[PDB]
DNA sequence: TTCGTACGCCGTACGAA
DNA sequence: TTCGTACGGCGTACGAA
């Protein structure tokens, strides 16, 4: 069924993953086309097809890959807090730094790799110290991982659209000041109104808010554990 | 420019009949393929032989795909069925939005996978539902700020899970593969994991992980009920 | 193992009915 | 307003060296 269970047979596997893993990077995840990771190779397009079984599988590959430059300790340490904050700001870290994690992951099965599976136990290690049902420490991981993901995920959504419609945030947000007006006026959205300020340009920036908001959870994941 | 500052062109001026191609009518059948058939099958040529329409006919109506597919994203939020007002009973009106969410997904898995999450949609059905979401808390006294990241808690919690329970669906169509029988065909590869030693977490959490103790519903309630919980903690 | 050729998809530019 | 034709992409099946 999986890519971790049909291992490979200078060309190989490795050699693939890390040439579409740059491609990705520099031009985007829908540049790193079969042609187009062949062709950086040196190889004929068909050849990598010995290596890698389809492109959804060479994606899976790709996404364990990057996972593997996580700078992490070993033992997460008795400070959970501490410990879920740095997995949690790594994990930002490699999303800016591969914008197309969010597209690229499909969110289906698990990925077993052997780097998603290293940085899974250093998370799910932080709160096995403490007596606590396999369902619920499941559940308050999910919680975490879920605040980490989504505010990432946008993030990254704009960077992504940024680079594809050359319009970025600040940009996107001026031009769409006319229709705010509109939508303002029309007295129909007073909440989105209300809003809008802080919307268009945040009083604190993403580093602050980021940081803010998993404080709020690991509180939360704290009361938990009373 | 966006879409909803981008509106269909006017028919020309006559008393005589309409003409069927319309904006509205190639989005509601671009969401009939894309239920029908999955978001891939929803291509420019099928949503036009759906119609009976020329391929490129569609064009005069919607610049670019990337523009119908946002259009197709607030149609189908309009099938949200949700009260005017938020009520009193912010837990009982946050609930409610994260079910009828859940429900929409569920409905359309390809919202995970069309959404692409960069600017926000500023369509009627998507303002409408925001409406209600900010609302609930909007009651109570606090800083702009601390409304949008309260919200967006909220709306990670339920974004998260139903991306990964639609993950699922999607895959088993694409693949005829689902997630009982992923998970039984990834079992002899689990025990070698397991075996490894080198991944004692995993082991522990995996009777779980492949057949859990309470199915979807009942947890995606109770994370909910716990994440509402610490927005109430948050209010005092 | 390597890879050239080919098929059937896609979004959409162009220009005439 | 409609849309046929065409261009340059894609993933990958097939079959030959």
């Amino acid at each position: 069924v999986s890519i971790w269970m049909h291992p490979e047979p200078t060309l190989s596997r490795d050699q693939i993953v890390r040439a579409a893993v740059k491609v990705a990077d520099t031009e985007g995840v829908e540049a790193a086309s079969m042609r187009r990771v062949a062709a950086e190779l040196g190889a004929g397009t068909m050849s990598l097809y010995y290596y890698v079984p389809t492109k959804e599988d060479l994606v899976e590959l790709m996404v364990d890959e990057v996972i593997g430059e996580t700078r992490l300790p070993d033992r997460p340490g008795p400070d959970w807090r501490a410990a879920l904050t740095l997995a949690a700001n790594e994990k930002r870290a490699l999303w800016l730094r591969h914008p197309w994690l969010a597209t690229a992951w499909r969110n289906g099965h698990p990925v077993w790799g052997p780097n998603s599976l290293r940085q899974q136990e250093f998370v799910l290690g932080t709160l096995g110290v403490f007596d606590l049902q396999v369902d619920e420490l499941l559940s308050l991981i999910g919680l975490y991982n879920g605040y980490v993901e989504s505010f990432v995920r946008n993030e990254v959504g704009w960077l992504e659209e940024a680079r594809r419609t050359k319009v970025d945030m600040r940009e996107w947000m001026r031009r769409s000041g006319p229709y705010a007006q509109q939508l303002v006026d029309s007295g129909e959205y007073p909440m989105f109104a209300r809003v809008l300020a802080e919307t268009v340009a945040p009083h604190m920036g993403p580093d602050q808010r980021f940081r803010s908001g998993l404080e709020r959870l690991l509180d939360s994941i704290g009361a938990s554990l009373d």
